[PDB]
Parts: structure tokens; C-alpha cells; sequence
């Protein structure tokens, strides 16, 4: 009926894409499995399936898929990097990975990466390449039959307690309870080759905290009531408003792809705010369906306060500002706010087709 509800429409995911995306991905992804259990290094990787695809938040087209091949590392000793609260060094078939008695995220990455070039290149009943390296990723990139990117990410699972940084993290009480908040800690967490910042350049050793899956759990159960979108009293509009939110964002990012101002800005920023919106809403009355444009703005005025005010914490580590100075400047913050505000007091002119 409404505006919204019509962009939605349009944003929904055609089943024939996803039966064939959905094939293409896992055939592929299932073949790399195998082969990288054949090397000493990756003989112990498992397959966890997380980002947008897997929370039912891609929108548009099933065209970019994100997975972990995580490997567990028993024994695993942390030291978290210059107080930087999300990166760590791991000390510690591993053993062309030392540097000293660091474990160097560098060399594992490079190494994953090299294994799954060659062996792609061996996929001859399908076309499957090895997008370019992209700066301060720690996925290998592939981009199956011209058309669907698949993000693999290396990752270290341990099974310890999570690191303090995280103590005051996950701040889920009173949206999703806390026996769901103790449950959730007792999981696994991941370390992934993503180097903390050094002066102009990177800590090559260093690896980056991950709670992908914890993101996926949330989204995919997320309400007060555990029967929230279970049946059709209970449709709340939270998947429906991160989805409006990151067109949002995609569309203002291809708007303005040659304004410098727009380039650090990713749907993840939206997704953290997206959680912490939840946070400070936390009962199913709040994100009633027929209060879809009251719940969206919602999300729209956090987002901009987050810019404003230059914070946005991640949602696990909370001394770790997504919006710090030290990556975006305030310049391009404002700029975005901009943007926004515009959108905002226009009725969201960048979500029409025409
Ligand atoms: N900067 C980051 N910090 C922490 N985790 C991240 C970061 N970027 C990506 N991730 C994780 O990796 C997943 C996949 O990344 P990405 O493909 O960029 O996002 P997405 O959520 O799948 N959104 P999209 O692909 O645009 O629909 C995210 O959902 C996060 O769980
Ligand atoms: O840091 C990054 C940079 N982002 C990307 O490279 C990107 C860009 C466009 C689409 N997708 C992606 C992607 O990452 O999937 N990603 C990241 C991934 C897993 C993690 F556990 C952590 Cl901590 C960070
Ligand atoms: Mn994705
Ligand atoms: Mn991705
Ligand atoms: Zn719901």
C-alpha cells in the first residue's frame, strides 16, 4: 500500500535466482572444502554460512554470498594488540606460519588464498575466478559464472571464553533475555585475517575478532517472543527496515561512487546501528508491521545521530568506534548526514525507480 511497502516489493529475492544461485554456491564452495582438506594445513576447515544471504537480509538479487572456513586451533593463546580491543596476535602442519611463536595472520591468508587459486583454476564444468585481492579484506573473493560473488573467509575458531574485550559487549538482556546473552558467549569466536591499522600500513601478523555467527543467530531469532514472524500476528518489520536501511546506503553509495566521501561507508555500519536500534527497542509492539515508516524512520534518525555524534560501537566490542576519527573523518560523516537528511525530508526520493 505504501511507499515502503512497494520498495520492498521490489527488493524481495526471486525464488528461480535462488534456486540457482543456491546450487552454483554450493557446489562450488563444497568442492573447495574437499580439496583444502587434502593440504596439511586446512585438513580440519568447516563451512559456516553467514552475511546477508544466510539472515534473510540480501536484497535485490542473490548475487553475493559470504562464507567462514574456519579451522579449530586447540590450545589457542591470545595478546590483544596496543589496546586496540578488536585485534590480537595468536601465539602458539602450522608450523610455515610462525613468525617467532606468533601465528601470522598474513602468512595463513596468503597461503589460503594460493590454495584456492589453483585449485579453481582445476574447475573445468564451471566458470569460477579469483576476484583481484581487495585492501583490508581477509576474504578470497570468487565470482562464479560471471555473475555471483562468494566471500571466504579464513577463520580460527576458538572454543575458550571470549576475550575481555567483549565483556560489556552484546548488550541483549532486555531485547532477547539473558539467558540468551549467556548461551550465545558460550559459543565458539572467531579470529580472522583482517590486520589492525599501523601508522600508514598494517600489522601483517595481527588477526580481527569475529561474531559473524552470533549476527546470523540474532537476526534469524529475533524477537521479545519466540514465535516473532512465526505466524501472522507476530510480523514485525525489523528484517524489513535493515533491508530499507541498506538500500539506503547501496543506493547513496552508487549515487555518489565517484565522491571520495562515500567510500568507507559499508552495510555493516547500517547492520551494527541496525542491532543497536534493537537494543534501545526491544519489545515486538515497537516493530509492529503497520508501523513500518514510524520503525524505519527510527532506524534512520540513529543511524544519523551515530554519525553526528561520531560513534558507533561495534556491537560486540564496544571500546571499538566503527565511526572513530582515526577511520572516517568528520568530513565525510557530514557529508553523509547530508545526504540523509536530505532523503529523509524528501520522502526517500532515491528509493523511487522513476
Ligand atoms: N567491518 C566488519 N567488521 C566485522 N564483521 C564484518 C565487517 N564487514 C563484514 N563483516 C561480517 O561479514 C559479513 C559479510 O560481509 P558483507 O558481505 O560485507 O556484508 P553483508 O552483511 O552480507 N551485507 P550485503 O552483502 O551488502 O548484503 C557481515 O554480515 C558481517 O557479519
Ligand atoms: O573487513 C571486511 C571488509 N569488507 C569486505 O571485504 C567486503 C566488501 C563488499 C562485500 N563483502 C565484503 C566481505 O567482507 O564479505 N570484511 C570482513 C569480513 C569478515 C569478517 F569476519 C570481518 Cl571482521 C571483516
Ligand atoms: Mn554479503
Ligand atoms: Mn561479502
Ligand atoms: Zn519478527
Amino acid at each position: 500500500a505504501s511507499k515502503l511497502r512497494a520498495v520492498l516489493e521490489k527488493l524481495k529475492l526471486s525464488r528461480d535466482d535462488i534456486s540457482t544461485a543456491a546450487g552454483m554456491v554450493k557446489g562450488v564452495v563444497d568442492h573447495l572444502l574437499l580439496r583444502l582438506k587434502c593440504d596439511s594445513a586446512f585438513r580440519g576447515v568447516g563451512l559456516l554460512n553467514t552475511g546477508s544471504y544466510y539472515e534473510h537480509v540480501k536484497i535485490s538479487a542473490p548475487n553475493e554470498f559470504d562464507v567462514m572456513f574456519k579451522l579449530e586451533v586447540p590450545r589457542i593463546q591470545l595478546e590483544e594488540y596496543s589496546n586496540t580491543r578488536a585485534y590480537y596476535f595468536v601465539k602458539f602442519h602450522l608450523s610455515q606460519f610462525l613468525e617467532g611463536e606468533i601465528l601470522s595472520a598474513s602468512k595463513m591468508l596468503s597461503k589460503f588464498r594460493k590454495i584456492i587459486k589453483e585449485e579453481i583454476n582445476d574447475i573445468k564444468d564451471t566458470d569460477v575466478i579469483m576476484k583481484r585481492k581487495r585492501g583490508g579484506s581477509p576474504a578470497v573473493t570468487l565470482l562464479i559464472s560471471e555473475k555471483i560473488s562468494v566471500d571466504i573467509t579464513l577463520a580460527l575458531e576458538s572454543k575458550s571464553s571470549w576475550p575481555a574485550s567483549t565483556q560489556e559487549g552484546l548488550r541483549i538482556q532486555n531485547w532477547l533475555s539473558a539467558k540468551v546473552r549467556k548461551q550465545l558467549r558460550l559459543k565458539p569466536f572467531y579470529l580472522v585475517p583482517k590486520h589492525a591499522k599501523e601508522g600508514n600500513g598494517f600489522q601483517e601478523e595481527t588477526w580481527r575478532l569475529s561474531f559473524s555467527h552470533i549476527e546470523k543467530e540474532i537476526l534469524n531469532n529475533h524477537g521479545k517472543s519466540k514465535t516473532c514472524c512465526e505466524n501472522k500476528e507476530e510480523k514485525c518489520c525489523r528484517k524489513d527496515c535493515l533491508k530499507l536501511m541498506k538500500y539506503l546506503l547501496e543506493q547513496l553509495k552508487e549515487r555518489f561512487k565517484d565522491e571520495e566521501h562515500l567510500d568507507k561507508f559499508s552495510s555493516y555500519h547500517v547492520k551494527t546501528a541496525f542491532f543497536h536500534v534493537c537494543t534501545q527497542n526491544p519489545q515486538d509492539s515497537q516493530w509492529d508491521r503497520k508501523d513500518l515508516g514510524l520503525c524505519f524512520d527510527n532506524c534512520v534518525t540513529y543511524f544519523l545521530q551515530c554519525l553526528r555524534t561520531e560513534k558507533l560501537e561495534n556491537y560486540f566490542i564496544p571500546e571499538f568506534n566503527l565511526f572513530s576519527s582515526n577511520l572516517i573523518d568528520k568530513r565525510s560523516k557530514e557529508f553523509l548526514t547530508k545526504q540523509i537528511e536530505y532523503e529523509r525530508n524528501n520522502e526517500f526520493p532515491v528509493f523511487d525507480e522513476f
